[PDB]
């Protein structure tokens, strides 16, 4: 379970589930 960077893309939370470090967002990965 590696999240991923800022700027990386997470796919569909609802079906992936939403993984990043920070928040998942617009499969988008947002941390601040």
């Amino acid at each position: 379970s590696e999240c991923v960077e800022n700027g990386g893309f997470c796919p569909d939370p609802e079906k992936m589930g939403d993984w990043c470090c920070g928040r998942c967002i617009r499969n988008e990965c947002r941390n601040g």
